[PDB]
């Protein structure tokens, strides 16, 4: 039907899709309990004692511990076509902005959320920094998403694991008073206002958090097919460079006034739009929002689809029963030894009448005395034959214990194989590094509209590689995506990876003359110190008097020059 | 086939072959103006759940 | 597409995974277990009887 | 801040060391370990029955 | 609403977020107890034997002697663009204080 | 029994996945949450120098 | 720290860099109150909550 509403349609499409939200949702915020609250559920106010004997906990731990020594970050290789230094320059700047605790922290916790729940997720954004930005004033981060599970949704009937053709991921906040505050300060809103949402969280409430204040952000995006503007290079010639006509509307007086060209194409091309809503209206329409992809990766764990139902979950849910079992049981072995007569013996009042004395627990006498007699008969004090049995724990009990607990470690790995080969987790790591490369198509996508920044013009009387540094806030020439997106261990910097790169050089070479280069090279790169710098500086002579190094020529020059005498003393 | 999709769309098929015994995937062509294959379009493998 | 164990039998097609022949033994598993579970659960203690 | 196992649940923050998870079992066995040591202290010692 | 009261301000962001420092606090300084101070709690007079024969501590004692041979402090790397001899004159200074 | 049992469940969980000595701390996971912090403790002191 | 420091500012990471708050509190003995009001300058005759 048509009903251009728009409140109805974004609202009419998350309500839609919270309908999947739901199947499965239920279950994955409901293993980030029998982990991450309690391993008991739906009553919080019992009389009988229940204990909390987990093992899950353990292999939790030691599958999160060994993805945390195996950092796995971006790589960006250039191209089958390319010239060899395409990436660095990217790779830098990603590098740049993925340094800080942020990066790092965000991903960790998708991961946790990746082994206890089944999924977890984390978003990129922008915004301007003054001081040390990344490049034109701007700065991109990576921000984390707590239980992604319940906050990022989005069904648009999307069919596999990136998320990559979704056109909606609405994702969900929930924040303090002062939190929307100052959230309606940023993106400048009613204070007044509070907003509402299906609420990620749950319906029972035996806790103190009450201050709901849920908004939300709806993502979408459309391959427009937007418009041209082509133009000749000023610039020792090599001219024909393309512009997006969307981003360079203001300026094209100023590009005109500096080398103006012409010709025009049509051309395919994303855009994302960040709405803010609640239940009741929308308070941010439209919003365009940096790259071409919605910045959301999500991490998955085991993940596919069943009855066209999208399915997933983590290591914890099949262990989840018999870790109850275990638990139950043990708990009602605790009530055994807790509520339970201790063995004493029976005796009838009569016969041990008189000296109840000698009964107490006194090591005072030599023996124990009983009455023998009683008018009215031959009294029976058969010497107390009779204790009150012992409490046992019931074979069954003992039995579905040892049962449960095994069933459940025989669940509680994937496969795991001997230390050091074959992690017991290769399979979470790559459907990692799956999500890693969706960190890329996001975030390469995205330079070329906020950071930007950069062009390499090819061309003594000879002369080629040269940098620029475009006109106005943003220029980029559509020729970007020269590099493709790859994975590989994480670095600090790209001096770290050089570093890191020759040493593996090394020992994968012979003692022969190619070792001493890379050896020398390998000083060359080390950083500041009163060793280091000694022989930093020894290592580069030695390179440029090879020949090799050629001068960067910051004085390198002369090292050269009393190196061009050639034998001459 | 270097995108993700290529490389998820096999993994699913291999964990239903697996698991039930059979999987799928199938191959797609659309236009790209920015960084195509080759003649303005693309080649691409897409999943089949089930 | 992909098989694991595929062929013909009647001239019908035929195929499966690991999955198939586990199934029924794995059932048993499950039922033995859940009735354990209430051999524990329900059935009364070790208590005495007395007059 | 240092956090040993941290996160976030109902949109609550949460967080823990080792020390946590074990404190039920210990619990048990303090218990039942001083459950023994009355059997012991306070018991009669094994004496005969004499009329 | 409206309220510039500054103290009113002030402590109606802790009290506010002294209910987090709650439900998890109230977990949380419980455990510097069954390894701190005793692993009973809430009697403190009973007429019945209490013994204290926890296994907690070897574990927690192991953890703390490792971490503790392991020191990890600060390093300040340069960057990217700056010249190599960046850090050091910083790092002279943190590792003084 | 419940005195074995219990102490047994308590050993269970009071380890952290620790590994063979000298290789993969039963506590890199407490390590690194540590530099994280030993982290935040510069971006608080460069940003104090100036 | 755990009763001590105290800052939901609804920070939602583990160095709470994106906190805004942070309030600390401080127990501290007679002599310490007096030294402390010394410091900063301030009634000793005054006595503190939290």
């Amino acid at each position: 039907e048509n009903r251009l509403e728009s409140i109805l349609s974004r609202f009419d499409a998350d309500w839609t899709a919270s309908d999947e939200a739901r199947r499965e949702a239920k279950n994955d915020l409901f293993f980030s309990r029998v982990s991450q609250w309690d391993d008991w559920l739906s009553q919080y106010t019992t009389l009988q004692y229940r204990g909390q004997f987990d093992v899950v906990r353990p292999v939790v731990r030691k599958l999160v511990s060994e993805m945390r020594q195996n950092p796995i970050d971006v790589l960006y290789r250039p191209k089958d076509g390319a010239r060899p230094d395409a990436a660095d320059v990217l790779m830098g700047m990603y590098r740049t902005d993925m340094r800080h605790n942020t990066a790092k922290i965000a991903v960790n916790i998708a991961v946790r959320e990746q082994i206890e729940a089944g999924v977890g997720a984390w978003r990129l954004v922008t915004d301007y920094e003054d001081q040390s930005p990344t490049s034109n004033n701007q700065v991109i981060r990576r921000e984390p998403i707590h239980s992604a599970c319940s906050h990022v949704i989005w069904d648009s009937n999307s069919k596999l694991m990136d998320k990559s053709d979704a056109r909606h991921c609405t994702v969900i906040h929930s924040m303090s008073q002062n939190g929307w505050e100052d959230f309606a300060e940023k993106y400048d809103l009613d204070a007044d206002d509070i907003p509402s949402f299906q609420n990620p969280n749950d319906w029972v409430f035996p806790w103190l958090t009450q201050d709901t204040i849920q908004i939300a952000e709806f993502y979408e995006v459309v391959e427009k097919k937007e418009t041209a503007f082509i133009y000749q290079d000023p610039v020792t010639g090599e001219p024909v460079s393309y512009f997006k006509r969307d981003i360079k509307d203001v300026i094209d007086d100023l590009a005109d006034s500096g080398f103006i060209k012409i010709a025009e194409r049509q051309i395919k091309r994303r855009r994302v739009y960040k709405s803010i809503i609640t239940c009741t209206a929308v308070l941010k329409d439209k919003q365009l929002i940096a790259g071409e992809h919605i910045p959301i990766v999500p991490v998955f764990g085991e993940w596919g689809f069943v009855e066209d139902k999208e399915v997933y979950e983590g290591v914890v849910r099949l262990t989840k029963d018999g870790q109850r079992l275990r638990n139950m049981i043990m708990s009602f072995n605790a009530d055994i030894v807790a509520r339970t007569p201790k063995k004493k013996p029976f005796f009838w009042p009569e016969q041990i009448a008189g000296f109840e004395h000698m009964y107490d627990g006194n090591d005072d006498y030599p023996y124990y005395l009983l009455n023998r007699t009683d008018e009215n008969s031959g009294d029976l004090p058969t010497q107390p034959l009779a204790y009150y049995e012992n409490p046992e724990v019931p074979q069954a009990n003992a039995y579905m214990l040892e049962a449960a607990t095994s069933a459940v470690k025989e669940v509680a790995t994937l496969g795991v194989d001997t230390e050091a080969v074959n992690g017991g987790q290769v399979a979470f790591d790559t459907v990692n590094q799956l999500n890693m490369r969706a960190d890329l198509e996001t975030y390469v996508f995205q330079d070329n509209l906020a950071t930007a920044m950069r062009r390499d013009g090819e061309i003594m009387a000879e002369v080629v590689d040269l940098a620029t540094g475009e006109k106005q806030v943003l220029n980029d020439i559509r020729g970007r995506y020269e590099c493709y997106t790859d994975v590989g261990p994480s670095f600090q910097s790209m001096k770290q990876q050089n570093r890191a790169e020759i040493l593996e050089l090394l020992g994968k070479t012979p003692q022969g003359t190619p070792e001493y280069q890379l050896l020398l090279l390998q000083y060359f790169t080390l950083l500041d110190g009163k060793g280091v710098e000694m022989m930093r500086d020894y290592a580069n002579k030695q390179l440029i008097q090879m020949g090799v190094k050629k001068p960067e020529t910051p004085e390198e020059q002369q090292w050269l020059v009393e190196a061009q005498q050639a034998k001459q003393g």
